[PDB]
């Protein structure tokens, strides 16, 4: 049986190729997670189909219906066999799905438009002229909803009440908002994507400050699925052989246009 | 069914250390450190009584190539002497094949410790020369990293290290540090960034971590394969990390206690 692999369009993990229109199936896509899947699949010995998660989300639970969306939902409700994406290992998710050991480390970070007088979360939290938000339906937004350390609680309180909404549907949307808001909008997102964007034309954004936390991405499977075991072992072997570090260099820095 | 959980661990600063007055204290109270703090938390959130015990042979764990027997903290779990290990125990493939690991509670990488002023900036630097000697911990993941590496700079360093005389390998982290301090810059030490960074904050303040990490990995809390504890422990680590506890603990034992301004 072919493995249904759910993933999301997010750079530089999974992207459509320049010439995608003439390509078919898995060949249409390229990127870090695209290579990883091939590798995972090779060492685990399976054929698989890359499909793009329908609602374009990572996954969260509707507090009312208790229904999961995003890639989490596709796994939980049986639509997909495995998620290969920049999906953050968290407690509420681990309660309903399986994660492999982290294939990549990262932290919540701040993106600014160059020249923006912000150096920290502290800075953001003690001012009002510059708006800031996060990705909706992701681990980052949950972070602030659950974090009552002084600075963060203050920020969440501002964000959860802010108007018009500081929250965004995708990273691209968040990133475009920073770029067009003449420095009046900052964007909270994971260091991996932040660092990546900093190295792309128009080269007008930067990561300022350090990460707010430490965590990781895991390959996810439905609870107690037969693939979880081998997948997990594969990730370890891949990390140990330098392949992961190799892919990260290939997709981040070898592919960087801000010299 | 009320069983005190036997916790195997290792004496490694600042993870687990003897209290100055341990001679007058009993049980768990004899000890202090990051992993001592962690152990108390994990047991509280998993609802169990536990006894801290120092690993008998003082090692992390490797499989003897001849006898095929596992030593160190890993062996303790494999052969049933202990119920759980809570230490700076690196998650690796060969270990994961024989025991269970939680999701990582701390991140790290192989790094270079030098005596200050030692003309070394990188691994490539070590490999390109011979005046300065360098070694790793025995029976650890770092050594195995090099013995297995297929990348040029690392195979070079390995083939040098494995044949070098006298041996550039040490029995304990402390032995490696002292050797750096006493070797006038003629010896450099390969170890994980977490320990490197700790030691750089201690008197006499004569060492430093140079370069970037060679790799990226994690410490995990280990249980015997199939043990019932694994699930809760794993869930506990994820919550403690999200509630910020792990971040606090690293502050407490590394930086709030720095002797080097
Ligand atoms: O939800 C997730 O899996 C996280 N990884 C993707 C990027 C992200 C984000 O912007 N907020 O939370 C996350
Ligand atoms: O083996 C291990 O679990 C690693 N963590 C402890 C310190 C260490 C070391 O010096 N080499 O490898 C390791
Ligand atoms: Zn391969
Ligand atoms: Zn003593
Ligand atoms: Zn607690």
């Amino acid at each position: 049986k072919t493995v249904v692999v759910t993933t999301i369009l997010e750079s530089p993990y999974v992207m459509m190729k320049k010439n995608h229109e003439m390509l078919e199936g898995n060949e249409r896509y390229e990127g870090y997670c695209v290579d990883l899947a091939a590798e995972i699949a090779k060492h685990c010995g399976f054929k698989y189909k890359l499909t793009i998660v329908g609602d374009g989300k990572y996954g969260a639970r509707d507090a009312d219906t208790k229904i999961w969306n995003g890639m989490v939902g596709e796994l939980v409700y049986g639509k997909a066999d495995i998620a290969i994406a920049p999906l953050t290992i968290t407690l509420v998710r681990e309660e309903v799905i399986d994660f492999s050991k982290p294939f990549m480390s990262l932290g919540i970070s701040i993106m600014i438009k160059k020249g923006t007088p912000i150096e920290s979360a502290e800075d953001l939290s003690k001012q009002t002229e510059i708006a800031y938000g996060t990705l909706d339906s992701g681990s980052t937004k949950e972070f602030f909803r659950r974090s009552k350390i002084a600075v963060f609680d203050k920020m969440w309180t501002y964000m959860r009440s802010a108007e018009p909404s500081v929250f965004v549907r995708t990273t691209a949307e968040g990133v475009a908002r920073v770029r067009k808001s003449k420095g009046k909008y900052a964007y909270l997102l994971e260091s991996t994507m932040n660092e990546y964007i900093e190295q792309r034309k128009p080269c007008d954004t930067m990561k300022v400050g350090g990460n707010l936390d430490s965590k990781g991405y895991g390959i996810a499977t439905p609870k107690g699925s037969s693939l979880g075991n081998a997948v997990n072992l594969a990730v370890l072997k891949l990390n140990e052989q330098g392949l992961l570090d190799k892919l990260k260099n290939k997709w981040w820095y070898d592919k960087g246009e801000c010299g």
